[PDB]
């Protein structure tokens, strides 16, 4: 039993990071079979931060202008184009620890696993959320950008995001690996502000589920709701409104423990009006929202990679 | 900006990871040089778990009773002996992925990051503490014993933790890789207790600072205290006795925020007084004691490995 925060293995990631520098600039890149992705403003000064135009500053360099090194070993760049906001480097070497794996576009509150890195060497592994205002709440210093955010299927990697920028209130925002931010924002140094977000209830309610299978179960009651009602209080509360499609998604959850997902609701409902009354779940003082309800039956069923 | 919990890349991990068999019962092993670790109860059958006599049990068995398989590639094992409560299975083949590596003992309030696998592949990675009851609070299901925890430091792997068995309160216990139970437990299937655990003082403190550097201050408040005072309020609430050495550790983190640390406890003690009144602090409603001072300079200055 127990149920953590638990981060996919960064192994078959970390073999593929590099450290690109373009002048000045260092951050990190992907090493991918010939090609090399990384953020297309590593091409910038400081200076030029405020409105840069990266076709114009992109025509200006040549393919010995970016130096790529993975570890201590240069790699030679013979190919260059960009790709909405992120840079593409082909390299005369395919990378010999390239993985399975796919470039995707996630959901807001879908997660996956962050491993910041620095100068192309990797730093921690955490796990976080695309928020339905699409940032993240990550930990990143100067240097982490293009460190990158996947999942993990069999083998098969699924890249869905390399960081970019930090935003006002201390969160995180980035692309997909086609170079497209999530959300609206851009890569210069304008004032851009988050935007409001939401407690993703259908994780709420996952999470509920795995503190059950885990015995944690006080804040049963005997009570059932509707759609209806619980979106009533829910929106008081600055919650997602739970949808068919969330109380579908919830199914397996649902089965395992026999616990209907309106009657679970109806706990989530009485938690939120009465607060937790100094109690925990799970070890938490507050109610967590960044457990998938895949993410519940992955850790609560046992399956590898 | 941010800070999260944060574990270790497990790259150098996963290459370290077989599964090993010995009739029914399969669990993870631990692959270093031409030596694999284990758990000796690999060799129980689920009868004699009550009160195994592992010595009799082990002369019944020979090199090739013991199946073990790093990935896909089976393993040829030409000796075993037992050392505590650790099976080292001998193999004609040193582990080309071997890094550099320590076995160490780690003492309570310290931290580790563990590569939960089963089946011998890895399935996730997470912080987390050796409390002062000598257990840890993970997250374990059948089939994940010989998991390991550890920590990096540059490049060596520091081995302090593998993983046997759950304890009444959904805690967990295990060895070093000697083989040496951390706490009074036994690898039996009788009833032992955990025992009482306490709040590790120094680790709130160092996140507490984490908070100022990452610009959570509302809890910083007009008083200092003493280090007598202090455990005076500390021991009502089952807090760890605050030592000299302990203020002496949290030094740096001081100086970087420019907050003596008996000023920072008198912050903690009003914290513990009065509680938190609906706020936060870095995201979490409750008092966060499993980041070392160590693991909170480290994380915010951007160490790599
Ligand atoms: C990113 O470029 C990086 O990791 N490394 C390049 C680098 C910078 C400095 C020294 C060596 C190498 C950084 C990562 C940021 C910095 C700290 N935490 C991060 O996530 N990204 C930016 O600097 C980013 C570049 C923009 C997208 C093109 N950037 C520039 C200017 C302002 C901000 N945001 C900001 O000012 O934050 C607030 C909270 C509003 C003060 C920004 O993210
Ligand atoms: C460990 O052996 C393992 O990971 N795999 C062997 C295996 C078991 C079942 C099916 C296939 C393979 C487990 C790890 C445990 C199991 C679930 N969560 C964990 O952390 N360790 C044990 O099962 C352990 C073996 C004992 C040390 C020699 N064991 C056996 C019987 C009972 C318990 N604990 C228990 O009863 O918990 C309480 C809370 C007291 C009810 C036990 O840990
Ligand atoms: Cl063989």
């Amino acid at each position: 039993s127990g149920f953590r925060k638990m981060a996919f293995p960064s192994g078959k990631v970390e073999g593929c990071m590099v450290q690109v520098t373009c002048g000045t600039t260092t951050l990190n890149g992907l090493w991918l079979d010939d090609v090399v992705y990384c953020p297309r403003h590593v091409i910038c000064t400081s200076e030029d931060m405020l409105n840069p135009n990266y076709e114009d500053l992109l025509i200006r360099k040549s393919n010995h202008n970016f130096l790529v090194q993975a570890g201590n070993v240069q790699l030679r760049v013979i190919g260059h184009s960009m790709q909405n906001c992120v840079l593409k480097l082909k390299v005369d070497t395919a990378n010999p620890k390239t993985p399975k794996y796919k470039f995707v576009r996630i959901q807001p509150g879908q997660t996956f696993s962050v491993l910041a890195c620095y100068n192309g060497s990797p730093s921690g592994v955490y796990q976080c959320a695309m928020r339905h205002n699409f940032t993240i709440k990550g930990s990143f210093l100067n240097g982490s950008c293009g460190s990158v955010g996947f999942n993990i299927d069999y083998d098969c990697v699924s890249f869905c995001y390399m960081h970019h920028m930090e935003l006002p209130t201390g969160v995180h925002a980035g692309t997909d690996l086609e170079g497209n931010f999530y959300g609206p924002f851009v890569d210069r140094q304008t004032a851009q502000a988050a935007g409001t977000d939401t407690t993703i209830t259908v994780n709420v309610l996952a999470w509920l589920y795995a503190a059950v299978i885990n015995g944690d179960r006080w804040f049963l009651n005997r009570f059932t709701t509707t759609l209806n009602d619980f979106n009533l209080v829910a929106m008081k509360y600055n919650y997602e409104p739970l949808t068919q499609d969330h109380v579908d998604i919830l199914g397996p959850l649902s089965a395992q423990t026999g616990i209907a997902v309106l009657d679970m609701c109806a706990s989530l409902k009485e938690l939120l009006q009465n607060g937790m009354n100094g109690r925990t779940i799970l070890g938490s003082a507050l109610l967590e929202d960044e457990f998938t309800p895949f993410d519940v039956v992955r850790q609560c069923s046992g399956v590898t990679f």
